[PDB]
This record gives structure tokens, sequence and C-alpha cells, in this order.
């Protein structure tokens, strides 16, 4: 017997089977398609489609939504905003928001994204970009250095700030006029105009 396929869209797979079964069909398969967030795990259509007449001895493909198309956010750190967005475009992302962040990276370079790289997000979702101010430098280790060598090394790194010389530290003759303690610690990101505290040996 031929019979018109009932519309089972928006239903769950199980309930779609029951309705198709009540119509006299008995052989089904599940296929998957991208869909709206509401239709996740829901039937979006069939093959043969709704209201199409068909034999009940034939298979009825029940197509179930899997939600919006997604993609892993690529890493764009170090890239300029212009380059990063175009590289994000090739993945399908077109919506962006930006915020300035304190960073030793050159001004304009992306430091990271929100959601971060490696995150799976919908293609039509918004990706926030953290953009370096280029206002920082990486603090070097100044241990054992004389100030006549220490200062130009800092100036070359972009430091335009002021020295806060603390009291001398009794650390022996081998440390005379040498940096014993420093702040901020080596490796930390330091604002260009930031205050550097040094304590030299007597």
């Amino acid at each position: 017997e031929q019979r018109e396929i009932p519309d089972v869209s928006t239903l769950t797979y199980a309930e779609a089977v029951k309705k198709l079964t009540a119509a006299g069909f008995g052989r089904f398969k599940q296929a998957n398609s991208p869909s709206t967030p509401e239709l996740v795990g829901k039937v979006i259509g069939t093959n043969p489609p709704a209201n199409q007449t068909s034999a009940i001895t034939n298979v009825v493909i029940i197509i179930v939504g899997s939600g919006p198309a997604t993609k892993d956010i690529p890493d764009v750190a170090g890239q300029t905003v212009d380059v990063a967005q175009k590289n994000l475009n090739v993945y399908g992302f077109t919506k962006f928001s930006q915020a300035s962040v304190d960073s030793p990276r050159p001004a304009g370079e992306v430091t990271g994204t929100n959601p971060p790289a490696g995150t799976t997000v919908p293609v039509d979702s918004v990706i926030e970009l953290q953009v370096s101010k280029g206002n920082q430098f990486v603090m070097p280790d100044l241990s054992g250095m004389f100030w006549v060598d220490a200062e130009p090394r800092l100036r070359a790194l972009g430091w335009t700030g002021m020295l806060d010389k603390g009291a001398d530290v009794d650390a022996g003759g081998s440390q005379h006029n040498r940096v014993v303690y420093q702040n901020p610690p080596a490796g930390t990101g330091v604002n260009r105009d930031g205050i550097i505290t040094l304590r030299f040996g007597q």
C-alpha cells in the first residue's frame, strides 16, 4: 500500500517514529543536519519529505538537527587586528568586538581572544579581540649590574619611567654599586612609564 508521509518536523526522533508507524511505515534511518539551536535533537524533515506519498515497504529517512555549524577558533595571537580578522573570516567568522589591553606586544597586535583559541563556537557568533596597547616592556634581570649599564638597557627596552632607588644593601664588597634587589621582578610586563625600584650594594 502507498501512503502519504505525515509531517514529523520539530518532533523528537522517537515520537516521529511513532507517528510514522501509526501511518503504517516501519523502516527508518536517522540522518543529521545543522539546524537552529531550538531544533537540536529534533526532526527537521524526512525523505521522502512531509506530505509526499510513498510505499510503506520503503525506508523513511528521519533527519535530525544537530545545531548551528561550529568551528574551532584559530590562534591569532601576535597578528594585527586587520590580519587577525581576515584570517578569522576564512573560517566564517564575521562578527568582532575589540578591547585594549596592557601588553609588551607591539601596539595593534592581538594578545588573545574571547572565547579563546581552541574553543568550539558557532560560525555566526561574536568573537572578542584583546588588542595590545604596546605600552609595556618585559622586565629584565638586573642582578649584579651597575646603573651606568642598567639604565641604557632599560631605555632601549622602551622604559621612560623613573628610578626609585632604595637604601643600599650591606651585601659585601663584591656587590658594591651592583643591583641586589629589584622591582618589579624579571619577566613581568612593565608599563613604559612605570616606576622601577632598585637597591644597590654599598
